[PDB]
């Protein structure tokens, strides 16, 4: 999978290891061999989370299978887990937006997946 | 709904309380409570609209439902009307992705909307 | 089309023709006069690729249609070429999300593209 995550809190709060952290637990969550795990912090965001700008965060994973019902809900506790136990982001100011990609729909290496 | 709006226009020309304008005017629009609304404006991006280097915007739009023909239209008259007001961005020069998402695939607060 | 990248490659390393050359390589592959083409680079990202900051993109292709198996296997080729020659970014280290937007899902001018 991939994993993007854009917040309001500023880039001095976000830890040393935080990419590592997060690319080890997807791979612990999914299963999936970490060298093909991508992740992306964006802090200092301009953002609003129900009209107020206590720190929020707008995440998405898209994830080539392994993804549904009782996988998201999964993957939602141990992601704002971590923005809460790293960020201090409270997980009710936390959007996750999951997607199922079709690998011929995934380019990599000159081509695609399919 | 989440809205997302990226753009060349400086931070400098966005004015002070656009995210609170964009959150009450969303909210009115789909008739859904502030808290609902997550708002995000990312200024000063290196971007080109169709060879050009004018004012543009790249934008998206995602919500549970109540996404289809005649509401993206409506959003897009609302939303193009407050970039076109507030960052001076020509309505022919935004591209916003609707995105009618699933509720097993929206994380929030440790969990999903499923 | 719309197409955004994401990098952890500086600013200073983004060519200054390079927006341009994304316009009418994508104008030419995809078909589209260049006016209907939209480009988007975003340098300086803290991101990770196989758990490594060596330099990696993440990205996405947006179209109304041209997309699909071989049409993405061809654009995975050009554009993993131009990340590579003008980036030095390795193939390898390159996502490339495909999506085919329905037009009624497009805003754009007040409207949509339905
Ligand atoms: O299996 C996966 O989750 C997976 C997902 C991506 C991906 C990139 N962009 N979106 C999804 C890439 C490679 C993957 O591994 C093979
Ligand atoms: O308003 C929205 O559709 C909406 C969209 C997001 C979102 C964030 N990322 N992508 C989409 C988050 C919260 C939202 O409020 C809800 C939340 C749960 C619902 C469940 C059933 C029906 C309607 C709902 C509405
Ligand atoms: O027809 C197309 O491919 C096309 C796609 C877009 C687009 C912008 N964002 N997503 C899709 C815009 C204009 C187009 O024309």
């Amino acid at each position: 999978p991939m994993f993007i995550v854009n917040t309001n809190v500023p880039r001095a709060s976000v830890p040393d290891g935080f990419l590592s952290e997060l690319t080890q637990q997807l791979a612990q969550a999914t299963g999936k061999p970490p060298q093909y795990i991508a992740v992306h912090v964006v802090p200092d965001q301009l953002m609003a989370f129900g009209g107020s700008s206590e720190p929020c965060a707008l995440c998405s994973l898209h994830s080539i299978g392994k993804i549904g019902g009782a996988q998201n809900r999964s993957y939602s506790k141990l992601l704002c887990g971590l923005l809460a136990e790293r960020l201090r982001i409270s997980p009710d100011r936390v959007y996750i937006n999951y997607y199922d990609m079709n690998a011929a729909n995934v380019g990599w290496n000159n081509s695609t997946f399919a």
